């Protein structure tokens, strides 16, 4: 930060001095179940060599955790939610850059713990008959342990450009009734995957046999609400002042199906079988500050 | 935030410079046990493309832990809250949108500990006989270790639309004097669910044999407060410059019963068996600034 | 908060650009051994549709923790507190409303740990007459933790009404010299509750085998300070600009009574012996801004 | 605070634009070996019901640790101080009233963990005469464990009324040399109360076989700072414009023996030896803003 | 800082009452896969004895995780990124000199815990016989635990010049489906370097026997966003007021590969197989306050 | 700090309203591989009875942790950073003095715990001819740990004077892959010192078998960045308004090295075998208010 290099507490950032020109524009995809909201502000700071506009997607894509399928009491399907994004694009022939953007990728990081005993020990025996008896020993106990976080979905920023940018966050693992964690790859050879497998073997129907959603992640069911920014730089001497935008909220569904065997209930994940896009294009006008849809 | 793309914190958020009009309205719905309280804002910043309202819906919804039913000495039946809701619907032709709110739904972790220990043991042994004894020993553990919070309650947002918002908090589980935890899915062959069991054979009535409230989380009985936030968006040009938006304050009750065996409690979980939903109207009149009930 | 929905920090804040009147009303009820102070404010936010009033309630109720009976050397009682209260009320036909306060009941949570273990071992036996032994075996171990926290007294926000308002702050359990914690319902058949029980079979008499205040929680002598917010407001246009407003402050007693058997000592807890209530009467002139008794 | 109540922070807190007339008056008691200061401050917000002062006592109450007795080699005595204290007190006809004071008595707490663990075992056996031999073995842990914090002394408000409030800081327990902690009651049927023993059978004299100081809590040596703060309210209405004001500063010391039985040290503890009281007068002037002693 | 040295904070810090020229320049490289950000600032203090620029570099370089090789079903190979870099140079004969940077290198830490157990056991055994038995038995154990942090890369700073300043963020070890942590040198005599390895055994082509990009840490496939920090100082005397700085951003790939043995897979990784270098030149004019690509 | 002693925060620094010139001056020194930076202040506070000037000495110290020797291949040396130093001097004339330096030498702690356990158990025995067997027994546990960090190198600040003071960060201990801490002395009798040893036992060159760079503190490669800040005051009448200061920044090397025995590695440390010394004088001139080299 600037006081690591001397220089007073905010010296460096854009923006003061400059009146702000904010908006919002709300749109609701009802096949897709997206409630979509782009927060926007145009800076023309004139101490700054660009225009910027700061573009922030927020709203709330449905989870849509459904059991969906059912054919007969033995089998049943469930589509649940494995990852979700929100892509912004320029088109190629636009001026406008893509500069910033946040959240970004962090570094991850493990504890190590190393454990290291020696022992010694010893036992006199006796018995009613006069027995006397003894035990003299040693012992060496070498190992580690290693500790790290393992959320339910990762947040992830795609590799970006100056036209596009994008954000997934994506299912990981998940505990299920204290058991597990599953992922989308866990295989049992009796119980197949068992993610949202609710008993190994309940005489219910395959249809009442998935985990109740209230006891797995709420981005399952209710969903996911990003809130990520985006930031635009455009040069003020550039000849066309308007640029077009798309932006993407997307739904990745997984498919996981339970049937039962002669014995016992088995999981199968399918992954990616279902993807639902709610496309959207806005008119960024950096003359008027403003953005439209 | 803006200072990790850059920005002089606080640039690009509105309602400086904006006589902003506040308000609060109560109600208290005696039937239903609630008290509603809406304390709102209207934001009409110049320099944002539109009015802005933020609702604050608050107050507190009793939890009303109550022993309702008693049919003799050995059975009785306790209603408890299994979740409380707060929502706000805009009609279906209203122009004004649901733009934002808070809290929202965050991804849960977990933090996961491997475990590895190798270890070499020695004795010698001996009695007074003369006999001598030795044994050389090695071990392996493996393993790991799942650490996570399991909170009495989650709180959700439910998936918003552009014309509806709402949260429910929710009973996930819950300790009873250091056993458990228990669900509304607990299930023991002899004692059934325990959940709010007070013991597991003392000889008192059926009806004394419930948990006390205080030992419990404190929003059974004295209730839950809500403390949410819903923005509404409404644009200058629409024709219509008055919006009515619907609150529904709900508790949901789960059913919970006692009865004796011939040797022992079993309690019994019945889930939703009664609904209590209060709901009312709000007149928001965007020229005026004033919201009315 | 705010900045979580894009609003400059503080914006939505009621009290700005508004002189406030506040004041100090003391009272001490000696009978009652309560130091009872009402600190209010008033804040008439000319942006705000509502006059409020604040009024935080405080001073402290003494715990008044008293061994009270000597009925010979085997017998004796202590009176201990099981709850301090605070109540707001405003009458029936007042037009005034409670619409806020503060603390509220918040969301309890525990953190579980699930442990898993396998392992595998080898020894080589061995004796002076040339026998040679061996073993192999193998081990799971699998379990789990549950962390939460218990203080010794719980404070709860009873369910406000419009009109009324109050908190209970009650005993939940205590550790007595490192042993429990015990609370009111703590039965060993032996030594019956032990809550306050200094030693089991110490050759003293009754009324010198209480435990030290001093080594309890300080709350049950010194006592307890209230520290509650509550919110009224007030209609500019209410013909009656004068409220009533009664305050109680209560202590509710239990009664600990130790008797020697002919072995050692047995203790005994009743709930709710005795209570003591103290009442006082507030007048809310909203038109001068003044609060009396 | 202000914020969980919709209420810009510090908007109800008494005191801006005034001017507030502050002193400091010291006084050293050498007879009691104590630093006793009074800082204070009048606030006479006009937009108060009140005129308030605020009076902090401060300075530092001496330890005084003391070898005191030396009774021949196999006998000695120390003093330590049990109890610091601070006192003030309205005389009977005042009107002036306590109306705050800070700290409080605040609720302990405590950590309850559960503890859950089943296992399954088995060997092989051989020997080289072709013997085989097996175990199969099962197993249950069930436990739990409870953590909490224990200071070395206790900061204790006692039950103030509207003329009195004070505020002792008693001795909890201590370890001693990583043994104990020992409290003023530990007793042990060879070595008696250990508090301050520092060998349980060194050749020594008794004098110089207590802890050195250094190695316990520097409060018992070079002694305790009190911080505390009362709030006195006044009335300007009120015919009598002066009020005095009592300050006692105390120690409480125990008397901690040590003697030779024919084989080892043993300790005794007898509570509230001595008590070292130091009081004093101040006269308060609402008029002139002054305190003087 | 500042207060350490009884000066009031912000005092010793460059650049207030400054206008401050700043500036954003965008490049993206296709080829390469790396957005390239500098932002730029120009403080020109006249109480500080030179112009300072302080050029941050942002932007984010792909990861580009690529299962690239493909010789049949037994055979595959996979590129990832082991290191990234970004490195700025001003040419030979430039007066501007290279001040400060940040972040640095920072000193790590461990934590060491030392154990040490004493115990004593006894037992008294017998059987019907009326054959008695005893054991007397004792033991130490003494040991150590060893704890820190492992990130999956480290962030370094390269050794700085006044001309020259780089920083590497390498790949340091990383945990593959919680077994690990694999370094670039870890080897296994049958399973050879199992980083990246899926599973030991299974039966998919080599192609799919490859770590799911999603499951390892996110730099390695969406990539690394330097903010790196390096101030600039310049002369106001010095002849010529123009600048040239060459900025390399760099990924480093290593090779890792899997082949079937007759029985398992078998892993390699090969260092440094391949480095991206895209290259700019940026002019820095220090009379005009420009940056320029 | 002030408000600890009822002052308002900030009242006693030094510097408001006072024009601070500050300055940089960089220097290279290629042979020592040393980017040195003089960050300085001049602070004329009026209402302060001296002249101040806080030097920060920054920039960094390469490691140059360096394989120098190859004698074949049994044989070879690493060259390797114990310390970095700083340093300033004002010459024996000077009336200026150094008044204050940060950072300073602060306390270590460390963390005891202490462990008891008792123990009962008991047995019931029996075999398949009828014989019933049994075992009671005892155990006691008893010990403690202690947990303390230990970082790579210390930072220390050496017994300064009024005309000198210095910074030595000196190599404490390190882990090598996982195994360690060692230090300048670790000596185990097969395999020496073990401090960057790569294998015990591997069969490729000398000058290969050092630990990777990356695998150890950053600090012995890439290497350090002092931050160290000095205060100078001066008497505004002292005749001689000029003063020289001498600053040296210093690297101390170990030389460790490599050797076969017939059967394994082997490790020699052998301290402080070379060091760097990059030596700078800088004119002070008060009355300007300039620093230059």
């Amino acid at each position: 930060a600037d006081s690591d290099i001397n220089i007073k507490t905010g010296t460096t950032d854009i923006g003061s001095n400059t009146t702000v020109k904010t908006g919002d524009l709300v749109t609701y995809d009802k096949e897709n179940g997206m409630h979509k909201k782009v927060f926007y502000s145009f800076i023309d700071d004139k101490n700054h060599n660009k225009k910027l506009l700061v573009i922030r997607t927020k709203g709330t894509i449905a989870g849509q955790y459904r059991v969906y399928s059912e054919e007969g009491a033995n089998k049943s399907g469930l589509a649940w939610p494995s990852a979700f994004k929100v892509q912004l694009q320029l088109p190629d022939n636009e001026v406008a850059q893509i500069s910033d953007y946040y959240p970004r990728n962090s570094i991850d990081t493990k504890e190590y713990m190393s454990t290291l005993t020696y022992g010694f020990n010893g036992n006199v025996t006796g018995d009613d008959t006069g027995k006397i008896g003894g035990l003299i020993g040693a012992n060496v106990s070498i190992g580690h342990t290693l500790k790290y976080v393992q959320p339910d979905f990762k947040t992830i920023l795609e590799s970006p450009t100056d036209k596009k940018v994008g954000w997934k966050v994506i299912f990981n693992n998940m505990v299920n009734q204290n058991w597990g964690p599953y992922d989308r790859d866990s295989w049992n050879p009796v119980y197949g995957n068992q993610l949202f497998m609710k008993t190994r073997n309940g005489s219910m129907k395959a249809a009442d046999n998935f985990l109740d959603p209230n006891k797995a992640s709420s981005l399952l069911s209710s969903g996911f609400s990003p809130d990520f920014a985006t930031v635009i730089t455009m040069d003020r001497k550039a000849s066309k002042q308007q640029t077009n935008i798309d932006v993407i909220y997307e739904r990745v569904r997984d498919d996981y199906q339970l049937h039962w065997t002669s014995t016992n209930w088995k999981g199968t994940n399918t992954k990616d079988k279902w993807t639902d896009r709610s496309s959207e294009r806005y008119k960024i006008d950096w003359e008027k500050e403003e953005m439209t849809n």
